[PDB]
């Protein structure tokens, strides 16, 4: 089992650069609109606590340099939506895929196309942590790179990159400019909530183990959702939601193991440890494979 | 620090479907030629001991059905190169990138674009193991998927997929159709030679751990190159050459840790273990990052 990204070509065709003064970041060109982080308009001395409304009043369409490679796209309008700038340009992107903007939940995974100066550098799979950070790999100049899923040729954009916390994890917004978690776009040290283990993904991993014949950990007990959630919190595990139970449905049907029966199996693992026995060849439970990732790889 | 693949768009525009009779697998369309595994011509009976040149002489151009998306491309010729079939078509691929065919060395990495029915499914990073297998993720119908590196808009193709061993690892060929390793395109259960760990890559990765602010495994000791190699061979690690030491130089300079000092740290980890501690989130020593991979990501 491995972390697999989606093929990135449909997103590569949409990356451009956006420059104000000497500040260049990545933007996303869809139809005739370019989306990018609003702090492209910030000077170094306004970053501590910028006045974005006041900074944007001073800007005009002709202050924005938008380039696809070396080709300039003329800007004919601009607006701000939360923490993203929307630049209307005079050309509709001929490589625009079928697409949606979506806001994901903690535990969901997505692919990140890491870009520098509008040019793709690499692709990898990330999971949104319960404290709304991602464990990414981003350098200076990566802001504006996006994360996405692809379903039947439709790209669902879910992440745009804005910042690196002092602990080395990353934070950003959806494509409507709303941050995931309690962060703000200022040059300031911010801290995330203490992280927790993604319970729904650990259960998906147990299902994958069963599918491959590794099932020693199954037991004859069951539990209520509420009883399991109260126990999980004592072990720094996320509580399960109704949506979590539902996305485990296909794996539950495939193995014949009820979701609440698998919860009682995980609950025994939590109170007693693994006893040096492994699951799928590991002493550690994996929590960054979603139920969809598991059926993707089968 | 994550396992990072190359962006796959330049390869996506080359993937097609090839069908013969009831068999379907993926092909690579470059200019006017489609490359695919030759056993697309095999029927089920043929699989065990196919005489390929004999089976190929009995095929006509019109037996090959090549599809790019919804469009069919007409085969105007065909030839075989080792385990790869080369189908000449009447249309040139306009999305053909600049490219080259290369044979990689054990321990080098590449990106794999997994495809089914000519459609890209996922992309991830693999290393050519010392025993010439790869620990990939491939299901039925993945044959013909390719592995590649990218350098300044030039795509270097190095792997085409052919089989899964009983142990679950994978085997394939370069784009001239020669297998990596002692494998053969027969429907038989085949075993690989005993694998070993890629030592220069483990060292590159420990350096990455330092760059990302993790130092719990460093120590005050030092070792000679030969004495490290004796312990490494004991633990089934490949020997470390002076070429590898030089290669790690940029990394050593960056962190101020001499190569043989980092070797002393790896020696202790091999002799004492990790004691349930973690490195970059892993409980095991990672060996599928090359020194180039580390430099490219960290800077
Ligand atoms: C004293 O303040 C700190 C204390 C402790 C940790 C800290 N982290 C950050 C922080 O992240 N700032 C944001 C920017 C702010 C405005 C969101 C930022 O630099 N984003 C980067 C990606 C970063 C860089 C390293 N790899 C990460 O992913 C990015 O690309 C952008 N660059 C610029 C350059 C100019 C103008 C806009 C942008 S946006 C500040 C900070
Ligand atoms: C008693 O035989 C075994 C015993 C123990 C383990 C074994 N493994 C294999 C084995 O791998 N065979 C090759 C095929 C051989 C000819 C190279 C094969 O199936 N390749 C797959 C990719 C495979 C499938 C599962 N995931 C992997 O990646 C592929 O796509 C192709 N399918 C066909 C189907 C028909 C015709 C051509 C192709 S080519 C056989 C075998």
């Amino acid at each position: 089992f491995r972390k697999m990204a989606f093929p990135s070509g449909k997103v590569e065709g949409c990356m451009v650069q956006v420059t104000c003064g000497t500040t260049t970041l990545n933007g996303l060109w869809l139809d005739d609109v370019v989306y990018c982080p609003r702090h492209v308009i910030c000077t170094s001395e306004d970053m501590l606590n910028p006045n974005y409304e006041d900074l944007l009043i001073r800007k005009s369409n002709h202050n924005f340099l938008v380039q696809a490679g070396n080709v300039q796209l003329r800007v004919i309008g601009h607006s701000m939506q939360n923490c993203v700038l929307k630049l209307k340009v005079d050309t509709a992107n001929p490589k625009t895929p079928k697409y949606k903007f979506v806001r994901i939940q903690p535990g969901q995974t997505f692919s990140v196309l890491a870009c520098y100066n509008g040019s793709p550098s690499g692709v990898y799979q990330c999971a949104m942590r319960p404290n709304f950070t991602i464990k990414g790999s981003f350098l200076n100049g990566s802001c504006g790179s996006v994360g996405f899923n692809i379903d039947y040729d439709c790209v669902s954009f879910c992440y745009m990159h804005h910042m690196e916390l002092p602990t080395g994890v990353h934070a950003g917004t959806d494509l409507e400019g709303n941050f995931y978690g309690p962060f703000v776009d200022r040059q300031t040290a911010q801290a995330a909530g203490t992280d927790t283990t993604i319970t729904v993904n650990v259960l998906a991993w147990l299902y994958a183990a069963v599918i491959n014949g590794d099932r020693w950990f199954l037991n004859r007990f069951t539990t209520t959702l509420n009883d399991f959630n109260l126990v999980a919190m004592k072990y720094n595990y996320e509580p399960l939601t109704q949506d979590h139970v539902d996305i485990l449905g296909p794996l539950s049907a495939q193995t014949g193991i009820a979701v609440l029966d698998m919860c009682a199996s995980l609950k025994e693992l939590l109170q007693n440890g693994m006893n040096g026995r492994t699951i799928l060849g590991s002493a550690l439970l994996e929590d960054e494979f979603t139920p969809f990732d598991v059926v993707r790889q089968c």
